[PDB]
């Protein structure tokens, strides 16, 4: 193997590492690091703990804060050259470096195999920070979590006197790491250890040919895009249009609903760019497939004046999947500012919540086209799983997405305003913030928001480790207290050893 | 390795197999075969030519016209398995195997080595179309063009009697094979055999370290971008604007000028997309940089009563490509019927030429927002070499390039029209084509149009093989019927055997 890649700020490369998917957070590391193998990251890593070095590492770059890239980190291990993705023999699953991105790893695994498994349809997303955070995404109604599918993991791990060691950690019964498995069940990025791999497998593969090891996804799809004239919008069609979506959803969330396999998801865009719109598709082999998808648009429309623009047609499941992923280049992907945040519903939203919404999505004062929330459908397969087997919270049948991209600095203000406010507005019964109860069910760690832990923004009394976590957090401080006694992993977010 | 890959129609891959960039050409074979080595190919190729099958060669996909998905082929050779990029110690050379795309490629020469070559914007390009047959992008006017870097490709042959082997061909003098190289040089895909992969390395370059063997681009780069309107735009104005960039780009489309590392890109969309559109970057260690681009900013608009929308910024190399490339996903990638044209030219376009672009460019009773016209600057380093040691024709100082995409087809016979006649009536002084003379060079072999092949659309008398390698036809030809003695490897425009 060549060695491993050391670039300081006097490399032209230096730059380029600095920058992620956020140009709000650039990094300023003493140096990076590139690694090539396992043995590799050990090196990285013990160098920086035998001088007490501030340490992060990056797969993807898709953080939504400064995790990886905040200006007191001293060295950044970028794993974006281990990216390998092949089927590994003797363990039956298919191996996943950190550094691989979800795109080609759906490209890799459906092209030579035939199989997928169900992550997040954002392209340049790493394997790293998603999969441990417990990754969702169109195809999670029927075939779950991509944790679901994790068959093990190989983590490089820091003990109480410093030693580094690589440790394989598996689902097996009797495994004992078993624990240091199940915190990357959903526990999230920059918590145990680096990870230099996952092994990914369904719990119920039979014999050990690749093409059984993980899910066919349904061959082919009825897709429907939809939109709504932002010119052609009132209040009162706004928030009909938004109660029919949920309502609807809230019926068809469980796996015994004909319609589980129908996904979609509603943009709610800020006026400022023209169009709410929709994607739905539905697997071509369900009985019905197209009355279903038809019965579900004509239920949308029930008693709301705009009538909306459509194209229908039938695509195979990867090309499904590439027409609605986010892209990795381009203006929308490349030196773009930005703010997300995240809430799970168990139930609707009111029609004051949704007036409010309206308040901030129609304000003329405000002009950003990529100022958004979104209604994605969830639950089925989700929510089958005993909750106690993996790290996620689980219940919800349905998640929100807010963002603002942007790429002017000096209008960070405004930006950040306009997105806080929306989200405060809508949680304003329960202190700004998805409080989990009746409604909500909390927030998405992969999604995450500092603004949580901020009093002027979460009044409700409720930390931030709950929003994320529920019931899960103080077991992931018991296994972070075994596994980085130190606290060399950490983040503002991080688990906190207890 | 693993056997490679069979997928006949009762595969549920097959289906999206068949589909590539254009959805306007649905394959059709027996079957795809997925190799994952040069043996692989090998095997493939032999039982094709066996059987006397029709083979063809996919690399990305992104081929203009049916040249691989056409209805009487019978196997479909995919390589997008075999896609590793590296550095090769022995020959001291980057390996880029075929099935490689251009995004993946500049992201591992670049951030593992700090290198990079200047092929093309679009990111899931392959390298076996994109390289054999002459590519380009941004940096070629400070670097040149891709095969200027060609060390070395591997080929698997077909010779006459039928026995199939592999060929390694190279640049240096005394190969005696050398033929075959430069046939590699600019011959375009699917002609002499199936391109494994490529060695890529500058002549000039120092010593064995990687980091020397291709050129550093510039660290940063000033990006700008701009828009007119079409709402008050008239002929006047689209007339004055273009001729301003065209004269621009002529006095400066040398390596004597100072302004040679300015790369401008023009995008006339017709007015269905509301605007005109065009992208410009220079380095930043270029004396007075900053100026240059408001200089050349300032000329653009003498005399234009649209004020143009205007953004600048600076951006390390990489970003800036990936600003300015075309995404892989999404719906401009996704399920989208195309047609391509191009003409490459060493004079400007005359004021009658630019009024019937607007006419057609302004046709109200046409409604498509991705149809375009390209002025893309050229010329600078590509110019510098012997047209003779590539087979790439030289001489343009600028290229042109035509595009419709849409995604009914039922809106085919529209969109066809549309291009046609554009393109049409501005060579309709040279027969409907850009006839090789004073103003006009040919065309480009990786943007084919086998409308130059129709006595309807090309009343010029002057063939399509002219169009698109004028001088270096014959040669080719020659090289043609050495290698491919039994003409396995063809298309509508392949190289002829004599
Ligand atoms: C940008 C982006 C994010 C998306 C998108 N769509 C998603 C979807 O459809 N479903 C999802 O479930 N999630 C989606 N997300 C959110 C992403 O899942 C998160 O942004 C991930 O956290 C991103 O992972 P990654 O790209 O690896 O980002 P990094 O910024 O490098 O790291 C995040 C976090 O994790 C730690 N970390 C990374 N790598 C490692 C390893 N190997 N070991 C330990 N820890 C690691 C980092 O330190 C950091 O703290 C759509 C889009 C466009
Ligand atoms: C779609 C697309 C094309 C672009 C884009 N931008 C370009 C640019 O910025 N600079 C360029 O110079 N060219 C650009 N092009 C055009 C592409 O260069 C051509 O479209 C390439 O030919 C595409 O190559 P590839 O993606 O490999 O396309 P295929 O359809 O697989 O094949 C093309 C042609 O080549 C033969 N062939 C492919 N692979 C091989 C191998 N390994 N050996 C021999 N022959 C091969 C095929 O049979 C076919 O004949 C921007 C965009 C978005
Ligand atoms: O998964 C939805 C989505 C879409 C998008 O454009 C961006 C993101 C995103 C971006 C950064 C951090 C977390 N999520 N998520
Ligand atoms: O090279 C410019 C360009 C832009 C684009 O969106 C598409 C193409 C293209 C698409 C198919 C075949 C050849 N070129 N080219």
């Amino acid at each position: 193997t060549r060695a491993a890649v050391t670039v300081k700020p006097d490399d032209h490369r230096y730059d380029l590492l600095a920058r992620a998917d956020n140009y709000r957070f650039v990094a300023q590391p003493e140096y990076f690091r590139l690694p090539y193998s396992t043995a590799q990251v050990v090196e990285a890593v013990s160098e920086a703990v035998a001088a007490g070095k501030r340490l992060t590492v990056r797969s993807g770059g898709h953080c939504g804060e400064a995790f990886v890239a905040s200006p007191d980190v001293d060295v950044i291990v970028d794993l974006s050259s281990m990216s390998h993705v092949g089927y590994d023999e003797e363990r039956g699953a298919f191996e996943v470096e950190a550094g691989a991105t979800v795109g080609q790893i759906y490209r890799v695994l459906y092209k030579n195999y035939g199989v997928t498994f169900p992550g997040g349809f954002c392209m340049g997303v790493g394997a790293g920070g998603h999969i441990s955070g417990g990754g969702y995404g169109p195809l999670s109604r029927l075939l779950g979590l991509t944790v679901d599918y994790l068959h093990a993991v190989e983590v490089v791990v820091v003990d109480a006197e410093g030693v580094v060691s690589t440790v394989v950690a598996t689902r097996e019964e009797d495994d004992p790491n078993r624990d240091l498995w199940w915190a990357h069940t959903g526990g999230g990025g920059g918590n145990f250890g680096v990870i230099t791999r996952y092994w990914l497998r369904s719990p119920d593969a039979v014999g050990d040919a690749p093409e059984e090891a993980l899910p066919r996804p349904p061959a082919s799809f009825h897709v429907a895009r939809v939109s709504w004239s932002w010119a052609e919008l009132t209040e009162a069609d706004y928030v009909r249009l938004v109660s029919n979506f949920l309502d609807w959803q809230l019926r068809n969330c469980t796996v015994d609903s004909p319609n589980i396999g129908l996904y979609a998801l509603l943009e709610c865009f800020h006026r400022s760019a023209g169009h709410l719109a929709m994607h739905a598709q539905i697997p071509v082999d369900v009985p019905d497939a197209e009355e279903r998808m038809s019965w579900f648009l004509a239920e949308l429309n029930e008693g709301v004046a705009v009538a909306p623009s459509l194209t229908r047609r039938r695509l195979p499941w990867l090309a499904t999947s590439q027409l609605l992923a986010i892209p990795d280049v381009g203006p929308g992907a490349i030196g773009v500012r930005r703010k997300v945040k995240s809430a799970d519903l168990r139930g609707p939203h009111t029609r004051e919540q949704l007036a409010a919404a309206y308040r901030h999505l129609s304000r003329a004062d405000y002009h950003c086209p990529s100022a958004a929330m979104e209604y994605i459908a969830y639950g089925g397969r989700v929510n089958t799983v005993d909750p106690a087997a993996t790290a996620v919270p689980r219940g919800a049948s349905l998640k929100t997405f807010y963002m603002v991209a942007w790429t002017d600095p000096d209008e960070d203000e405004e930006h950040l305003r306009w997105i806080r406010e929306i989200y405060r507005d809508i949680h304003s019964a329960t202190g700004g913030v998805p409080t989990p109860d009746e409604v909500n069910t909390g927030a998405y760690i992969n999604y995450p928001d500092i603004d949580l832990a901020d009093p002027e923004w979460n009044t409700s009394g409720v930390p931030w480790h709950t929003i994320y976590y529920g019931d899960n957090y103080p077991r992931l401080q018991e296994i972070k207290s075994r596994w980085d006694p130190r606290n060399v992993f950490r983040h503002a977010f991080s688990i906190r050893p207890r």
